[PDB]
């Protein structure tokens, strides 16, 4: 019984940070197999950030200017390259706690957990979501980035995030561990504005779920609804469109409480227009987004790795 | 920029996690040198639960009955003591990942990470309070008993936390490490109910600092009170008592927003009084009251372990 926002255990991604400094720039790195992966732009001054040509700034830079630290030990660095907005820096020891591990490319809605480092040692881990306009909502200061969020699957850990900048709105934008950004953010210290910050609808429909497995069932109303119907409320309310993809994603949480997925969207809708007035669910006072259906399955039924 | 529920990173105690079997009761135990610590009642049938005489079910229990597993590995147990609610079983093996530690019994309004474990094996972590009514809202199903709650101060774990109990309300029951329950509860099947939940007001303060510190300031107002004015709004809502001491400890946090202390509280007797009329604050549509003026300190600095 009870419902927390849980982050995966850390323990295997904290094996694998380190420490890159290049110049008077140091960020996190993550070390797996015999390469160091960060961001690219611990190569730049703060001059650079402003306007910076990557490819012109890495020709100033050699294998002994990247200093890798792993715990109180330094790394000695055989190369680097540029893959996109990573660097890839290739040293001569293989991490000895490297994980069985996968890069992945997340879609929006998709949740992971952040361990937060500074100077390649961790701060704190908690959980994330991928928001619809490509940004994460994470805790972050100067000397986070290199920053990882991950999955694990019993035994291997699945990095999706890298995390680069902080926007001015102090929104959070980031990379896969191929380099390529989430949404359309660049590494420049530029204005970027993110789009509409729209609410991931199956995990709140997830989320209600749940706190009726807990107990938490004054929300449950007398009505149904259908896909187009439930849309055109969702669309006023800046919720994302609900997909028979998701309803079918739904089914076995469906299946555990005998409440059909359309009555729990009018569920959702009647929460909608009315508000909570002042009630809570699973302890909060808003609709919670950041379970997926997968997330409430794992945490009730006790999954482990 | 950000501020989000954190845990401490998992690793060190995910080392110390083991399986503890009792004829047909499976639940977790804390390894940490030659002593494995768990709950007493892995000795009782579910008949054993709703009475149980702990020292008479001893008596029928010798070293080679209590079955301890490390990962795939078995430990040899030469010997067994209870100490008040928890069982010591000595094992021939020193745990290699024994980390530097401490048993702490801490107080009402404290915060702990929570490493939730089932067959000696993590499933996820998050952080808890201790409530003053000396409960905490967790997130446990059967076969989590064992489980540990903990602080870690750079290189050294705390613990001060070790699961037991469900309450027919489903809040959540247990032990510090020298095995003495946390508030008025027995490690019986019997009704036990808990006191009143009160909000911790030196938390909700130092989230307001968070708050402040992060931008969001729209609650702040023109008006100052002093202890005992804000302390008769305080019970009429079910907040605890603020002290002098209070005010000490958010010292910092004042000194670094130039927010005198009550100040800030003249801003929460107004939230109390108003409510927050559909509006957020780090987005929560609630006051949060599970963050330490330690942990807004440690969370807004980017300290490491
Ligand atoms: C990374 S080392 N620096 C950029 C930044 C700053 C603050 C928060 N997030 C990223
Ligand atoms: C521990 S193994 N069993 C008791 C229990 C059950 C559910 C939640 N918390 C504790
Ligand atoms: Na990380
Ligand atoms: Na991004
Ligand atoms: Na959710
Ligand atoms: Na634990
Ligand atoms: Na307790
Ligand atoms: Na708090």
């Amino acid at each position: 019984s009870g419902f927390r926002k849980m982050a995966f255990p850390s323990g295997k991604v904290e094996g694998c940070m380190v420490q890159v400094t290049c110049g008077t720039t140091t960020l996190n790195g993550l070390w797996l197999d015999d390469v160091v992966y960060c961001p690219r732009h611990v190569i730049c001054t703060s001059e650079d950030m402003l306007n910076p040509n990557y490819e012109d700034l890495l020709i100033r830079k050699s294998n002994h200017n990247f200093l890798v630290q792993a715990g109180n030990v330094q790394l000695r660095v055989i190369g680097h390259s540029m893959q996109n907005c990573v660097l890839k820096l290739k040293v001569d020891t293989a991490n000895p706690k490297t994980p069985k591990y996968k890069f992945v490319r997340i879609q929006p809605g998709q949740t992971f957990s952040v361990l937060a480092c500074y100077n390649g040692s961790p701060s704190g881990v908690y959980q994330c979501a991928m928001r619809p306009n490509f940004t994460i909502k994470g805790s972050f200061l100067n000397g986070s980035c290199g920053s990882v969020g991950f999955n694990i699957d019993y035994d291997c850990v699945s990095f999706c995030y890298m995390h680069h900048m902080e926007l001015p709105t102090g929104v959070h934008a980031g990379t896969d561990l191929e380099g390529n950004f989430y949404g359309p953010f660049v590494d420049r210290q530029t204005a970027q504005a993110a789009g509409t910050d729209t609410t991931i609808t199956v995990n709140v429909l997830a989320w209600l779920y749940a706190a009726v497995i807990n107990g938490d069932r004054w929300f449950l109303n007398r009505f149904t609804t259908t896909l187009n119907d439930f849309n055109l409320v969702a669309m006023k309310y800046n919720y994302e469109p609900l997909t028979q993809d998701h309803v079918d994603i739904l089914g076995p949480l469906s299946a555990q409480t005998g409440i059909a997925v359309l009555d729990m969207c009018a569920s959702l809708k009647e929460l909608l227009q009315n508000g909570m007035n002042g009630r809570t669910i699973l302890g909060s006072a808003l609709l919670e987004d950041e379970f997926t259906p997968f997330d409430v399955v794992r945490q009730c039924s006790g999954v482990t790795f």
